[PDB]
């Protein structure tokens, strides 16, 4: 459970093929390790550990079960892949399970807090392959929904592979305000609109690529409606129609008593970058998402044209229930 030998033990119990080196990732309900397989040639494998708290909630069981799913259903370059799934064979002991996944360097969260320099050609290859990826997914009816730095993972290579579908939607849910991160929120979620859309990742790559550009995080809230001002106060205050497009009745209520925010000046911002990667990160901010740049656009789009080139319907459908799923998707392998 939290030594690197109590965790090699509870492997060996699943499986004696992986030979665990180091934990590489923390996360709210399970550590992520790197791991060797040593029937695999001892290749290097990431492990994603899923602890008891995730099977005490039937909701957080469902999204695990999901998400699992979700990793298998896809087979690309830009999405990280599934190796295996480990599952104890005794349900009197299945209060735990390891994801195991192909391994990546590093992820971008990590490489932007290391300060070091990424010229546009690293951000053009970056950018691409997120937005390829995303294509990806919602061409299968599927939602992200939680595009940040951290769930991106990326190689000395520039290769990209896009990970954690732990709160992938389909293409109306009440969002929560009991967050650690919610810099990425797209304006629409921020001020309560039910329903939204696939432009929502939009937004989450229109964050990374402000910071790629060279800086921290732009719309730093610390609450739901801080958020919203960190996000106009940047952008500026949409036009009325705009506003009226987007959000529940007390959030369009809220940002039209609110003073003038113009449109920043991008270029002041961002003193080197050219113009095609200002106007796509400006295009790819905007406040109403059917005003907001698609992911088809995206790649289409002329800071991309030396890498632009010319998937099937995901199926979405008690506690016990999910455990017996999840064991099924492990006989798959
Ligand atoms: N295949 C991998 N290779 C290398 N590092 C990885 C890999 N998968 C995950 N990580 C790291 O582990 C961190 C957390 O993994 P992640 O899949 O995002 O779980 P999570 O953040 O806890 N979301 P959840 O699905 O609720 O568990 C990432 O931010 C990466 O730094
Ligand atoms: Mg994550």
């Amino acid at each position: 459970t939290k030594s690197l030998a109590e965790l090699q033990a509870e492997v060996c119990r699943l499986d004696d093929r992986y030979l665990l080196e180091r934990i590489i990732g923390a996360g709210s309900y399970g550590v992520v390790i790197r791991a060797r397989d040593t029937k695999s040639d001892n290749r290097l494998v990431a492990m994603k550990r899923v602890n008891k708290e995730i099977f005490e909630e039937v909701i957080l069981a469902k999204r695990i079960l999901r998400e699992i799913k979700l990793l298998a259903h896809f087979n690309d370059d830009n999405i990280i892949g599934l190796r295996n799934i480990l599952t104890p064979e005794d349900p009197e002991n299945f209060d735990h399970f390891y994801i195991v996944m192909d391994i990546m360097e590093t992820d971008l969260k990590q490489v932007l807090r290391s300060g070091q320099e990424l010229t546009e050609a690293h951000i053009q290859f970056f950018i691409y392959q997120a937005l390829r990826a995303l294509h990806i997914i919602h061409s299968a009816g599927v939602i992200h929904r939680d595009i940040t730095p951290a769930n991106i993972l990326v190689n000395t290579n520039c290769d990209l592979k896009i990970c954690d579908f732990g709160l992938a939607k389909e293409e109306g849910e009440y969002m929560t305000d009991y967050v650690t991160m919610r810099w990425y929120r797209a304006p629409e979620l921020v001020m309560e609109d039910k329903d939204y859309s696939a432009q929502i990742d939009v937004w989450g790559i229109g964050c990374i690529l402000g910071e790629l550009l060279g800086s921290r995080p732009l719309f730093q809230g610390k609450d739901r409606v801080n958020q919203l001002d960190k996000i106009v106060d940047v952008i500026g205050t949409p036009s009325e129609e705009d506003i009226n497009s987007v959000g529940s009745s007390a959030a369009q209520k809220y940002l039209k008593k609110k003073s003038h925010r113009p449109q920043a000046d991008w270029r002041q911002r961002y003193p080197t970058a050219s113009p095609e990667a200002l106007d796509l990160l400006r295009h790819m901010l905007v406040f109403n998402p059917k005003r907001r740049i698609t992911v088809l656009q995206a790649m289409r789009h002329p800071f991309l044209e030396q890498l632009h080139d010319d998937y099937a319907l995901f199926r979405f459908d008690t506690i016990v229930d999910v455990k017996r799923a999840i064991y099924e998707e492990s006989v798959k392998f």
